[PDB]
Formats: structure tokens, sequence, C-alpha cells
């Protein structure tokens, strides 16, 4: 089965994936850049190969580098974690190609669902509820364009399979102009679509796995919405406002959608969510940073479940054995200027992360830590559970004023203010609430 | 209600009230020694009161100095955490005439069970199962006593309501003179019993809650037999071996007994578990050590259900709501020379804590604090959870392996040694093991 696991990431992520790979047995192969001799992960693992000097492209988006650190090192497996290329199909195709397993989908499935347009197609057929819209690429007649806009209603968005908000005919026909005009000199591709911009919607997203038994359930759901620049700060599960009959609703059609497509491992599908209604706008097909929350009110590992899905296993549980119990939160503690946003690097002179009941703390910082320039600013992931929502924050809370960080800044302040938003508290706000809230 | 709370301990279990007392919207009072100015809990509470000298005998056991910390804060109850002044009847009679509510059972019920032949004498009213032994004081009549003793069967054990062991009649006149006579001069207590000595069995205590509207529930038992001169090192819960009918059978006798005896409060039944059948030997009337492995397999707050008993309010839930699922285990990290155990104090240099899924550490420990001589040793527990006993074990190696306490001495090396101890892999170790282990 799987005896030896390169783990192609870093930080946070790359520390997660090698805790469950030493739970399983499975020996830890780290590819590092320059930068990352001194991870966390780096320092516990079983071997480690320097990829490449510090800047991503030369390093953790190595593909030749990172597939001969599988081979040089007799891996059978490669984890891609998240971000990097953990959706690059091409990634995936060149790993089994060279006779390794990709943690993760086929390449084909990456690439069907990161094309929008075709991720789109397979969802219809497969009965997930998605944005209402022109269902395959725009013309160029305009003719047919106002008549389809004015079929969905505006303000619609134009959107390359970036975007362009149309909210009258008067415009239309520019915009569709130019969207497909700046998408395919940017990439390639000047296919485009329309669909109905949603102006008021939740970030509401299923986790699910399938397996290569034909198994595929889903653990409930994730409240994503908390956003700034489209970039999530505070995540949790399950969503407020989502009863167990609609979660199994459209749960059991993501599971379905699992079947149909031939998925393959972790992955999510994200909606909008607006007047009660789901509409599907993007597979994440792979794990993802807030995959937290959703275990502990499952009690679900669940990397340990894609590990178990790679060496050719069923999922260890069936549908009926999941239920949601309680509530979690997940804050993501990044080095950076709690207003102005921008990086923080540099060495932390002292860390006190906080415990007690109900709080999880996933973070491959340590005292006399140096935090690079290089990559993103995430230091740490602070993760509580409580039985009511209103426990989950009131802990949240109380362990954000226990953690200390110094020597550099972080986003702690802004976690702060948004726990004691009275709005928040209540629950369900837009994704565009915390942007508003900021000025 | 209950407004505002005097912390009357220190350290680790000092932190696990504030932080339950935070969460309620509790005002905390810490009061302190000159020596526990810089404990973490301290620095949190939202009030502080110094209350003697380092000497815990000037300090924490101080009970004119803590009433009166109470007193002057205007505080509505005293959490006298474990140790110290926790089982001090006279203590927890003052603290009532004065005005307060102490979180804890009443002081004639402390007096009862700090009897060890009126404790057992209530036991066997209640139908707890007991050791067999004279059931009461015994004679001068030697007679009489080897009468008793042979029914009883030896090996036998003299204990005054410390300890003498008898393996024959030949011994038992002398051994009962003595023990007697050593235990009237320590403690003007000439009192005392014999009962069976087991000679192989496993210690396994039963998790109550009682409550002032007449409730009493169990909460699972824990083994707690990984033991070095009487002092624990490694607890978990559920304890192997115990099918869910006799944790029924022995549980719902606990709870029965707390409402024969008018228990109020957390507390423990501690029982000597020997070729399936168990004894009674002490109830320890206050929150313990090791509360936090019932924790993690029952999902009950034990400190938050002490705070809401002592308001006044039911508890929280219903015998029936109470189901284990999985499997925790404890490790005591002491600061103390692995070998020798001789104590550790000094600054903490670096303090690197684990983290993850299914790792919660609970600890006032922070890097830049020193460990103080005037106390205890003990600096932090690991706590971990798995859906296995077998993932609970493998889980707190690794966790061990990422724990890094630099500039003192812990006992983590020997942690280390329990937890791949074959025959603490398979399960059900006596009380003897560990120090046969350790020669
Ligand atoms: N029909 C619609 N109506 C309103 N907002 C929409 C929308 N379609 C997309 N959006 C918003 O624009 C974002 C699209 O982002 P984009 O596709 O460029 O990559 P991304 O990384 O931000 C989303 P992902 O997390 O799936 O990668 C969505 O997250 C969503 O908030
Ligand atoms: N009948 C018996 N047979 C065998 N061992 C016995 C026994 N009675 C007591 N013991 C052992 O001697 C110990 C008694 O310790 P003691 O009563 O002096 O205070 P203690 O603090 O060690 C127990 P506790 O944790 O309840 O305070 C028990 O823990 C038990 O291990």
């Amino acid at each position: 089965m799987l005896e030896k696991v390169v783990i192609a990431n870093r930080g946070e992520i790359a520390l997660r994936i090698l805790r469950a790979c030493k739970e399983l047995g499975i020996k830890t192969v780290a590819v590092h850049s320059t930068a990352d001799r001194d991870l966390k992960h780096v320092l516990l693992a079983d071997e480690t190969i320097c990829i490449g000097p510090a800047p991503s492209a030369k390093s953790y988006l190595n593909i030749p580098a990172i597939i001969a650190a599988a081979e040089v090192t007799g891996a059978d497996a490669i984890h891609p974690g998240y971000g990097f290329l953990s959706e690059n199909a091409d990634f995936a195709e060149q790993v089994e190609r060279s006779g390794f397993t990709f943690i993760g989908p086929t390449a084909d499935v990456i690439r069907l669902m990161g094309d929008k347009v075709s991720a789109i197609k397979a969802m219809k057929k497969a009965g997930v509820p998605c944005v209402p819209g022109s269902d395959g690429p725009v013309s160029n007649d305009i003719a047919k364009n106002k008549e389809i806009a004015k079929r969905i209603g505006y303000p619609i968005i134009i959107k390359a399979s970036g975007m362009r908000v149309v909210r009258s005919e008067d415009a239309l026909e520019e915009s569709i102009a130019m969207t497909k005009a700046e998408a395919k000199a940017a990439f390639n591709n000047d296919m485009v679509y329309m669909e109905k911009y949603l102006e008021n919607p939740r970030h509401v997203e299923i986790q699910v796995l399938a397996d290569t038994h034909g198994n595929a359930v889903y653990l409930a759901e994730r409240d994503c919405s908390m956003q700034r620049r489209h970039q999530k700060v505070v995540e949790e599960a399950p969503a407020p406002g989502i009863t167990e009959e609609v979660r199994r609703d459209i749960g059991s059609r993501c599971a379905n959608a699992c079947v149909e497509i031939g998925y393959r491992g972790a992955g999510t599908f994200e909606f909008l969510y607006e007047n009660g209604e789901f509409y599907f706008i993007e597979m994440n097909t792979r794990i993802q940073v807030e995959h937290p929350v959703t275990e502990m009110i499952t009690g679900v590992d669940l990397v340990k479940e894609q590990l178990r899905i790679a060496a050719g296993l069923p999922i260890s549980f069936k549908q009926e054995d999941i239920k949601v119990k309680g509530h979690a939160m997940e804050c993501r503690i990044n080095a950076e200027d709690p207003k102005t946003f921008l990086p923080s690097p540099g060495k932390v002179n002292h860390l006190h992360s906080p415990g007690g009941l109900g709080v999880r703390w996933d973070s491959h910082v340590y005292g006399g830590y140096t935090v690079p320039p290089h990559y993103d600013s995430m230091i740490a992931k602070l993760i509580t559970y409580g039985d009511t929502r209103e426990v989950a924050i009131r802990r949240m809370q109380n362990a954000l004023s226990e953690t200390i960080i110094d020597g550099i800044k972080t986003n702690i302040p802004l976690h702060e203010l948004i726990l004691e938003d009275e709005n928040f508290q209540k629950g369900g706000t837009n994704i565009h609430y915390l942007e508003k809230k900021l000025g």
C-alpha cells in the first residue's frame, strides 16, 4: 500500500499531512526550498530533499524536481496539499505517468472541474443546482445575448471559463467584448459565459469524500463568508440557518455528482447561498485550509481519509454514521499588519499558543522561527469547538486573548473585531460584510 | 447567581478554572503567593490579590487570607481546585459560614468521605462494593482479630481511618498494635480497621456529578494504574476491559451513593479493580487532575458543570445523553529529572507545545516562565483523543515527539518509554507495573 509519501507542500498543511502520515505509520519525505530548511515538518520528516531556491516557481512549483524526489526516495505517493500544484492537472498527470499515486483526483477530473463551463455542465447533468446562466459560452450575436441576459435578469456577470458585472443592456455588448478580449490575451482562452449576479450571497461549501470502492459521502458544510478581497479570514461549521433536511438534499446531490464524474479523494463544492437557495460556483478538487472545522463537528480525520483512499481503501465510515454535533470556528492567523494587510515577515521572538478544552492549534510556527517573505502569510489556524455556536465564539475570543506572537505583526486584532461584532454574533452575514465593516 | 469567583489555587488548574469562568461570563479573582505573580492565569484574571509569601502554608493554605480575598472583592464563590484546601472540611465550613458558595460538596460530606471507616460504611449502605474487611474498627482482642483476618483471608492490610500489610497470623497482633500506635501519634486518631490486601489490582475510578435538583450522573471511568510511588503518571478513559454493561452497573451505584449521602458537585469514586470485581477505596470530593480524559470521551465540560451546580443550576444533560465515544490519554508533564525524579525548577527558555487534530494541551507554562521550587512539579497535561485506544496512543507519541521544553529537565522520556511498552499497548497493566518496569 502507501509506505512512503512525498509531502509536496510547506507550512502548516505540510505539518498536518506529516502528522496524519506518522499516525498511519507512513514514512515521510519533506521536499523543501532553501528558505524552508527550518520548517517544523522538515525537522520532523524521515527524509528531506531540497527541491530548489526560495521562489515558489523554482521550488514548490518545480514539477520535475518534485517527481525526481519521489523517484530517488522510492516513494509511493505524493500529497500536494492545497495551493501550489494541487489543482494542476499537468502535475497530477505527470505524477501518475511516472508511477506514483497522486493523492487527489485523476488529472482528467481536475481539468474537468478546472474549466467553469465544463464544470457547470457536469454539475447540471448531475443534478447540482447552478447559477441561472447562458449554460454554455456566449455568442457574438448581441441580439441573442440581450435575449439571454434578459431571460436571466440583470444584473448579470460575464465570466471567462476575469469577471465583469453588467447592470443594464446599455453596456452588454462592450462588456462581453472586453472580458472576451482580455481573457483571451491573459490565458489563450477567449471563452466566456454569462450568469446571474447574486448581490447578497453567503459562501456555503459542502465537504465530500469519494473512494475507489464507489462510495461517496458528504460531511455537512462550512460558511466561509467572512472574507476580505476574496481571501477567507474566518470559517465555521455548520452553516447557520442550514437544517438537516436541506443538508441532506444538497449534500446527497454533491455525493452523486462525485460518482457521476468519477471523483476520488477529498473535495469541496462551493456555493453561493442566497434567499434559501444554493448555486454552484466551483469545485475545489483538493483538501482545503478550513477542513478542520468540519473535522471538529463530524469526528472525521479528513487527511487520514485522503491517505486511505489513495492507498485504495474504502472510506472508513458510512453516510449514516455522520451526524453534525456542535459547532466549530477557525481563525486564520496571518503575519501581516492588521490594518494595511501588508505582510509582516521576521523572527517570532516569542510564541505563546492557547489551549484547554475545545481549542485546537494547527501551526508550524515556533519561538525562534523566522517567517519568510517568499510565500503566503498564514502562520497558524486557531480552531475552536463548542456545543453551540455561542460557545465556539466565546472560546475563540478567550483563546485569541491568550495568544502571543511577539516580533511580528498579526491579524489577531482583526479576528477580535470580527468575533465581537453583533451581526457576526447573530450569524449569517454575507460575503460583503467584512469589507463593508472595514470601510 | 455566580458573578465573581475566587480561584483558590494555582498553576494549570487555576488556568483551567479561569477559562471556564471566562466562557460563562464570570468575573475572576486570582489569589496568589508572592512567587506566583507571573502565573499565566494571574496575568489573565480580572482582579488579583496577594495572599502571602511563597510557602504553601503561608499562602494557598492560608484560610483567613483566602476568605478575606473573597470579602474584599465582593466575590460570590470560591473554587478550591484540587490539592491544597479542596478537601479541607474546616475550609469549606468557614467559606459557607462566611456567606460564600464553596464550589464543592458541603463540609459535612467532605468530613464523611474524609474518614475511611465512615466513608466505607456509607458506601456499603448505598450498595457500592467495598473491599472485604472488618467493617468497622478492629478490637484489641487478638482472638476476635485472628478470626476476622481468617474470614477475610491473608494477606490483609491494617489501615488507619499509615498502612501495614500482614501475610500471616504470626504477625497480626503486633501489626495491629503498631499501626494503631503510630497512627495515633501522627494524627490523634488511633482508629484502624483491616481489609483484604489486593495484590494484583488496577486503579479504576468513576466520575460523577450531582446537583441541587436531586440529579446525579456517572461519566464512565478512568484507568489510572500507571503510577510511581502512588503518584499518577498516565491516565486513560475509558478503562480497557470495561463493558458498557459493567459501566452502567457500577456507575449507577455511584450515582445512587451521591444522592444517599447528599453529594453536590463533581466527585470521583476510586476503586481497586481485580479479577473483574470493583472494590471501593476512596471518594475524592473535588475535581481531579485527570478530568480531561473524561471530557474527551463524553463531551462534558466538567469544570463548567461545577460552576453551574454551585450557582444552583441542574446538570446540563441527562444520563441517557452520555455515551462513551473513542478513547483518551493524558500524560502528566513534570519538571523533574526523568531518572531520579528530583524536581527541576528554573527558567523555561523555550517552549514548543504540540497541536493538531485530537491534541489538547492544558498548561500554564510559557516561554520565559520560571518554574518555582515551592510547589508541585507539574507543568503541563498533554491529552490526546482518538477513535480507538491505539490511535490515542500513537497521537500521544507523536505529540510528545513534537514537544520541546528547554532549560529544565522533564519526564517526557518516561512517558515515551511507557507509551512504547508492549504491555501498556496491550492494556490493562496493574498498579505495580511502572515500578516493576523501572526496576
Ligand atoms: N454569479 C456570481 N454572483 C456574485 N458573485 C460571484 C458570482 N460568481 C462568482 N462570484 C464571486 O467572485 C468569486 C470568483 O473568484 P474566482 O473564480 O476568480 O477565483 P477564487 O479563488 O476567488 C474562488 P475559489 O475559492 O473557488 O478559487 C467568487 O468567490 C464569488 O465570491
Ligand atoms: N486493600 C488494599 N489492597 C491493596 N492496595 C491497597 C489497598 N488499599 C489501599 N491500597 C493502596 O494504597 C493506596 C492508599 O493511599 P492513601 O490512602 O495513603 O492515600 P493516596 O493519596 O495515595 C490514595 P488517593 O488518590 O485516594 O488520595 C491506594 O491508592 C492503593 O493503591
